């Protein structure tokens, strides 16, 4: 699967990044983040959300969390009304302190697919209609090298 016509990319954004998506998420279109966590980081998210309102709070639909403690996980989940449903862990982690990764969520019908560097990593069934997402937001210690999106 191709990493064809990558556009409206931002490089080095400041983190915490709160950004509006350009185009609707349509199945098959993907967004691709590449970065990597420093040494002393222990987590960070990735947010896809419904608007940026802060009171009340964002929908969102996809929060995926690396987080960097011991051998690691990854933690998914969704929040909807201001609270947090129950999250999905995922123990085959490809994260590592210092080390870089291209994160690219490809959005289908029916969930998100996550690859890490060319390599599965997990699968992420739809809580919310993707189509109500609009917005990306990517906070925690993390040096965020680019984001980008493929629509066409």
């Amino acid at each position: 699967l191709s990493l064809n016509n990558l556009q409206n990319i931002i490089y080095n954004p400041v983190i915490p990044f709160v950004g509006t998506i350009p185009d609707q998420l349509d199945p098959g279109t993907l967004i691709v983040i590449r970065g990597h966590v420093p040494s002393d980081a222990d987590r960070f998210q990735v947010d896809l959300q419904n608007g940026s309102s802060v009171k009340p709070r964002a929908d969102v639909a996809f929060h995926f969390n690396p987080r960097f403690k011991r051998a690691g996980c990854i933690v998914c989940n969704t929040l909807i009304n201001e609270k947090w449903g129950r999250e999905e862990i995922t123990y085959d982690t490809p994260f590592k302190r210092e080390k870089s990764f291209e994160i690219v969520i490809m959005v289908l019908k029916d969930k998100f697919q996550v690859a890490v560097n060319g390599k599965h990593t997990l699968l992420y069934g739809h809580r919310i209609g993707p189509e109500k997402i609009d917005t990306l937001g990517i906070y925690g210690k993390v040096n965020i090298h680019s984001i980008g999106f493929s629509f066409s």
